[PDB]
């Protein structure tokens, strides 16, 4: 009866806390017997390579399904042939005769005309991946991508050698999408599917067609968008029956800002929550500064789900201090490797270890060798199984500025690792009980972050008797029970 759509820009294998929260609620939903699938809104060439990956990791539930908008017109196109597009390839082919190749290294080559002794093409060739740029009076003016020799895509460049337009081609080699860019902004205009012979004006409301084809409109269809910026594609569809769901993952004031701004996705989610069945904000404390600051009343407060899995065996008695995140300016690593030099400085035993990707990670690691930590903190790089890294912890640190509930922090409390954190809004103090099951400490204070690192660091008994009442206390405050049957009170009124 009731099937539910979840709502955002990509999937990918390398990601942080919303795909992850995302991955989990579907599990919860299909264990509730509530298939609850992910749209995705993004082009990839090898998706299928994606999820299969995903899967493998136990990351992505092998009942979810991911339904992507280039991926259903692409799985249309290829039914309608069942001979390969041999014209497309032998045109290529062609272009290519009667050409003089000219190598710059190992698949990279150069192509030019015996007759008019002009530059016709450039061949770079990297592991699966190929790619045929076409020039004409020295000038680029295609692109052909290929992945495992077979054409997946064309761009076309203006001038400027900017895209100004794109052909996506199925799995026989065939275009089933073509669409004008605006090379000034690199957005998508004018978009016809030539598999169902239908234009649209750009790509939002390709993506709003889309999602009515998906999804019957029936008071069982659930919509819960989780990208903010995909927000539009959700609200603008024309269903009169289906539900709208919008998640709010983070802090909805901008980052950074002493404005006190608020973003702009978030904004016109929040302002636009009395249209819609509901928008979910992860903490109380976001819900009732939402309603303080907006005129709207369609604001609903549900945790993210929480996996309690076992706790690891036995206790890290190892000066380990853990930190598995996206690496990116909100998390302020900057600082944690300001607290790493005081906390190092006066115990030079403990170490730090930081999980993830991201673009502050080279910041960073430059940050490390210029303060001499080199021997104390290591950047481990991202792991596809962060349970596994916290039995290594003997803590856990957190030192962002600003999140919607905290998954890491919540992980590390669940494997028995307590917390010292910066009491931001919002997480930290909705589950941390401070000097009880870790330490809530007073934002952008170093000094007093660095001293309750080595006081934990230093004490086996009190680090475990931390540990044992953090895992204690999310087990009682975030069961799956409640937070379903809080999803389940709005899908039901
Ligand atoms: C006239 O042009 C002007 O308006 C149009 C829209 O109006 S129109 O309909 O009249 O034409 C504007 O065009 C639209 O918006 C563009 C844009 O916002 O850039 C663009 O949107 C597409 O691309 C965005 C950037 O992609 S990215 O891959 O390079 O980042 C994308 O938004 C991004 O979403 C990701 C994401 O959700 O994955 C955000 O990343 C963040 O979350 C990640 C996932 O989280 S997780 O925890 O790891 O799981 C994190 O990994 C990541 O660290 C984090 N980044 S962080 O900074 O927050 O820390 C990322 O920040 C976003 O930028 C869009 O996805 S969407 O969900 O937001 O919609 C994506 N839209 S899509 O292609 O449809 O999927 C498009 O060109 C267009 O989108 S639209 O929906 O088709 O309308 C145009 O820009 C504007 N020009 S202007 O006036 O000159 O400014
Ligand atoms: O190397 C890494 C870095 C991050 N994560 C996961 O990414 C999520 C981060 O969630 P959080 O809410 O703490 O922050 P966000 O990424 O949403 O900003 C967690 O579930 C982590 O386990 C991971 O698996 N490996
Ligand atoms: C920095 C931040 O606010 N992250 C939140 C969010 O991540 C997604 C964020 O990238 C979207 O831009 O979502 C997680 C899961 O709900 C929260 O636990 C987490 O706090």
């Amino acid at each position: 009866m009731k099937k539910i759509f979840m709502m955002v820009h990509e999937l990918d294998v390398n990601k942080g806390g919303m795909t992850s929260s995302m991955f989990n609620r579907s599990k919860e939903f299909y264990d509730a017997d509530i298939p609850a699938d992910i749209v995705t809104f993004d082009y990839k060439g090898n998706y299928d390579e994606i999820i299969k990956a995903l899967k493998k990791q136990g990351k992505m539930d092998r009942r979810t399904k991911m339904y992507n908008v280039f991926e259903y017109f692409k799985q249309i196109s290829n039914n309608k042939h069942f001979k390969s597009n041999k014209l497309l390839y032998k045109h290529i082919s062609e272009r290519l005769k009667n050409t003089i190749e000219i190598e710059e290294s190992k698949g990279i080559s150069r192509y030019f005309d015996i007759t008019t002794r002009t530059y016709i093409a450039y061949i770079r060739k990297s592991k699966s991946e190929k790619v045929i740029d076409f020039f004409k009076d020295n000038k680029r003016i295609e692109r052909f991508s290929f992945i495992d020799n077979k054409v997946h895509m064309k761009e076309t460049f203006n001038v400027d050698n900017k895209v100004c337009y794109q052909v996506f081609y199925d799995e026989k080699g065939y275009p089933y999408i073509s669409r004008n860019i605006n090379a000034n902004n690199g957005a998508v205009g004018k978009t016809y599917v030539l598999v169902n012979k239908k234009e649209f004006k750009n790509n939002l409301a390709l993506c709003v067609y889309y999602l009515e084809k998906l999804i019957k409109d029936s008071k069982d269809s659930i919509m819960i968008c989780d990208g903010p910026g995909s927000f539009p594609k959700m609200f603008n569809t024309n269903h009169k029956n289906a539900q709208k769901y919008g998640v709010i993952h983070v802090n909805h004031h901008e980052n950074f800002d002493d404005t006190g701004a608020f973003k702009k996705s978030e904004k016109y989610i929040i302002e636009n929550a009395n249209k819609i069945n509901g928008v979910i904000v992860l903490t109380e404390a976001q819900r009732l500064d939402i309603l303080n600051q907006f005129d709207v009343e369609n604001i609903f407060t549900i945790s993210n789900f929480v996996k309690i899995h076992n706790a690891p065996k036995h206790f890290q008695t190892e000066k380990i201090v853990g930190h598995i995140s996206r690496m990116v300016p909100t998390k302020r690593i900057d600082l944690l490797i300001e607290v790493a030099e005081l906390v190092v400085k006066k115990d030079n035993a403990v170490k730090f270890h930081i999980y993830g990707e991201g673009s502050v990670k080279d910041k960073i690691a430059k940050m490390i060798e210029d303060k001499n930590l080199e021997r104390n903190v290591f950047l481990k790089g991202y792991t596809t199984t962060p349970q596994k890294c916290l039995e290594d912890f003997k803590l856990v640190v957190s030192t962002s500025q600003y999140e919607g509930q905290g998954l890491s922090m919540i992980e590390a409390m669940i494997s028995k690792r307590p917390v010292v954190a910066f009491d931001i809004k919002y997480g930290p103090s909705d589950f941390i009980e401070d000097n009880k099951n870790g330490y809530l400490i007073e934002n952008h204070n170093i000094n007093d972050m660095a001293d309750k690192i080595l006081q934990l660091v230093n004490n086996d008994v009190l680090a475990a008797e931390f540990g044992s009442k953090a895992r204690e206390n999310i087990i009682e405050k975030y069961s799956t029970e409640s937070i379903l049957e809080k999803w389940l009170n709005l899908f039901n009124s």
